[PDB]
RNA sequence: GGGUUCAGAACGUCGUGAGACAGUUCGGUCUCUAUCCGCCACGGGCGCAGGAGGCUUGAGGGGGGCUCUUCCUAGUACGAG
């Protein structure tokens, strides 16, 4: 029952779904999920994730793994610039979709993380360098 | 004018012989002047329902259209690999 952070590879293309996801580790596996960062578009239009304990959006770039694409952080949450660079609908879309995160999962607990029972959950794709 | 299709001449060859065999072999004169149609271009004559100097519309003609590699999407639809 030793710690074990979670990771979601393949953030370059589309995906089945962040909801029922971590949800099978509660029935079969048996471990609570604590999302520290969420999606911002799958596929080519992919736009990375966003940290929850840092309130700041990471912006990924197309094609890049050997030379990590420059890093760009748009802190300001619903702040327009984020919305504009990641698209309105989309930027507050996740906003409403992110709202879904407020309900159906927990926050981040350092002590339950090790005390065996939970797992920190990370999101990102290696082939991208974005999310490592 | 290399192949073949004139003389020489040579072998295999058939013919007694002269000779001969879409059998071989080496050798062997390709004719300065475009009149008429055509065609490439270039003028001179008259005409365009007044003399002129220009700049012009464009019916109708012509010209030209070709293709390869590699990178990005994207190691992603797809695929167990």
């Amino acid at each position: 029952d030793t710690p074990i952070l979670t990771f979601m590879n393949k953030l370059d293309r589309d995906i089945r779904d962040p909801m029922e996801l971590l949800d099978e580790v509660e029935n079969e596996l048996k471990i609570g999920c604590a999302p520290i960062t969420w999606p911002i578009g799958c596929g080519k239009l992919f736009k990375g994730v966003y940290h929850l304990y840092k309130d700041e959006t990471y912006l990924y770039q197309s094609g890049k793994g050997h030379t990590i694409q420059e890093v760009r952080i748009v802190k300001g949450l619903n702040n327009p610039d984020l919305d504009a660079a990641v698209g309105e609908d989309l930027a507050q879309q996740l906003r409403d979709e992110l709202e879904l995160v407020k309900g159906a999962s927990n926050e981040f607990d350092k002590e339950l993380f090790l005390a065996g029972e939970i797992t920190p959950v990370f999101f990102g794709t290696a082939l991208g360098n974005f999310g490592v």
